[PDB]
């Protein structure tokens, strides 16, 4: 039965990232997929409006996916990547390689896009250790030491250009007087994922690569939201041509079928860590699925759909009609801001346009609307007040245009009743 | 190919390796077949290590190819932030039958490192959740450092000796740290990457007992020795020890793709179910949480240890697996065996009246590794323990085959110090 799954369900699971009172009261569980929509155990579908947590590609029973990973089947599921390797994962690094910003040149392998980031660290303390500078142990969290990234909706001045320069003025001034005990620097690569879909503007990245540069502190791009073709390049660092000196990358490394994750590394990085087993230089660390055969098997037929759908190309073209649909949005008494790079987009509701006074978290606003997206065949998830969307790559316009249009009604009959 | 080996020298930077070492034997596995893996140049190798402690039925196991397949005609990945999906719920309810009594809660993730990092956020949390925010410090097995029993290296050699020992030392720091300490992290039974160290009889049960006395959470990690590996399904059964957390992760898909999980008792799920506004949430997880495709092979590997008791074999042929070790024991470098099921290890050795090690200098476990590759063999060195994990579907012929080579591969390298 279904009533007892779904009974199972709240008996036995603990969900990542949510209330279980919350999931209690409003279950969903999905059955299939096919396309650009899932489909419950009730046969309700629903527009993957956020692309399964934006890691769904070409969407859901692609023909070609599923034969790579059958054809892989035939060979081997998964061998070690510890003391040796195999055939996709090396095939794979070397197209990884290709397709990454030029200086980088290695691929590390792990298992998720937050174990990637934490290896990026790692290889930054390490490096300077290994190198004889042990003082370059700090790091930087740009929100260790903090430093600001801008924000231009709630914002003094309202300005791309004044953000942005006052920005990196304040994260100048805090290598100035730090720089000698940090070891690197941790950012998104163009836009603010989980804090709100807040799209960095024009050279503030390029900016803080300088500075990085400048103050002899690693950079490392976090692409795992951004990476392959969200923003409308295949790496989101392009937009404004930086070199990254590590890079972590997950979620669309596969078209979104399976959990695969890679740092990217600069060869003067790696070499660093290049030496006899007997001076200590080995980078101590690493799973147990890294380089599993099944995921980089897929990873190697999504990318070859990459450049054979030209799906960059595509998002980029897609996303101009897309821009007016979503600037329409405003005309809504509770929207106020509208944010997209590429297919990767948020609506953030406020009580009032012009305070821009957000509701009181304690309405749940962002929730609210989630669910009735969800009642309406859509979902997607909220960030605080933050209405994300991020649809799958290979989504049509008139796809495109059908969930704005979901999301539009859905943020209307919410928020009509709150004040 | 040919071309395959240069490329990988190029572009690869491997897990606990050094890369040098790498170029020097580069190694790429290109299929398997039961419990042999092929490389690209054609040669076999027996699958010692089971792929890393991870690989359960062998390779291309037909079951388990099909469920994959199966799942593929419904949906690959959908994801777990605010909901679920099929296989990931049925998944759960069978790993609560399967899991110690007092666990009945089942939290995804990705590898079995990442289910242990949770295990330790949940109890930090947990203690925050219901006002005893001053539990934050942990106890971690060798924060907090308190000694596991090395019998071998004991002065006494005697088991409950060195079993009381320890424990005397873990009562004393716990009564003196106690309300600072959120929780006790240990390995189930076997030492694994320490160099298979096998805990001496009521050693762990003797921890859990503290554990409870003292109001500290055990975090149990199963992650090596869950699924079979030692003989039951989860080795905690060994001493009836209920965990309050569980890590596992590598055989739960039968060694096929990585899904883990941390369990936990309704106790400390509760502690973090409350009405939103009230700040008790979990806030952790990640992308491919509870994968569809993951959670399907696993419900078919499950389903094997049902039909093919995988337990109740794995457990008799460990008997004459014994004998097979004991006969290696005869090698003049030869120091130490320890096995518990399949998870068994040879500890190498200067010479054996004096235990002395070889200084880690002449990298014998690394040259035995190479040895054995040589002979057609793959396992991985913990320092100077050469690591015997088969896979479990091992036929009695098959483990002899494997320690035959062991032993050849301990003997070579050895008597040529």
């Amino acid at each position: 039965m279904t009533h007892d799954l779904i009974e199972k369900s709240k008996k036995h699971l603990w969900l990542p990232f949510t209330q279980m009172k919350d999931y209690d009261e409003n279950p969903l569980i999905i059955e299939s997929g096919t396309g650009i929509k899932v489909k419950d155990i009730n046969g309700k579908e629903y527009y993957d409006g956020f692309s399964s947590v934006w890691l769904n590609v070409h969407g859901h029973r692609k023909k070609e996916l599923d034969d790579a990973i059958k054809k892989q089947l035939g060979k081997i599921a998964h061998s070690t990547l510890l003391g040796m390797t195999n055939v996709p994962a090396t095939q794979l690094a070397e197209t990884l390689i290709d397709i990454s910003p030029k200086k980088l040149t290695r691929v590390f392998y792990s298992d998720s896009g937050a174990e990637a980031m934490e290896i990026a660290l790692k290889m930054a303390f390490q490096y300077w250790k290994n190198i004889g500078k042990p003082e370059k142990q700090k790091f930087i969290a740009m929100k260790s030491y903090k430093a600001p990234i801008p924000y231009v909706y709630r914002s003094e001045s309202g300005d791309p250009d004044e953000c942005r320069d006052q920005c990196l003025r304040e994260l100048a001034q805090l290598l100035e007087e730090h720089h000698e005990e940090i070891a690197a620097l941790s950012i998104e690569s163009m836009v603010q994922g989980a804090s709100g879909m807040i799209v960095m503007p024009e050279g503030y990245l390029a900016g803080v690569r300088e500075l990085c540069t400048t103050y002899d502190v690693l950079m490392i791009v976090d692409e795992v939201a951004t990476g392959f073709g969200r923003t409308g390049k295949m790496f989101a660092c392009e937009h404004e041509n930086v070199q990254p000196d590590l890079m972590a990358a997950g979620k669309g490394i596969t078209g979104g079928y399976l959990p695969i994750a890679v740092t990217f590394a600069t060869e003067d990085i790696y070499k660093a860590f290049y030496d006899d087993y007997e001076n200590l230089k080995t980078f101590f660390h690493g799973h147990s699925y890294t380089g599993n055969q099944l995921g980089c098997a897929v990873a190697l037929e999504n990318l070859a759909l990459f450049e054979s759908e030209n799906i960059v190309e595509q998002v980029a073209e897609k996303s101009k009609k897309l821009h007016f649909l979503l600037q329409d949005l405003h005309a809504l008494p509770h929207v106020g801001d509208i944010r997209q790079l590429g297919f990767m987009c948020g609506a953030e509701l406020v009580r009032s346009k012009e305070t821009k006074e957000p509701y009181p978290a304690d309405r749940r606003i962002g929730y609210k609307v989630s669910l009735k997206m969800r009642e309406l065949g859509m979902l997607t998830r909220p960030l605080g007040d933050v209405i994300a969307f991020l649809p799958p790559l290979a989504s049509t316009a008139e796809e495109l245009s059908e969930m704005v249009a979901i999301m539009k009604q859905a943020i209307h009959e919410v928020t009509s009743l709150e004040d």
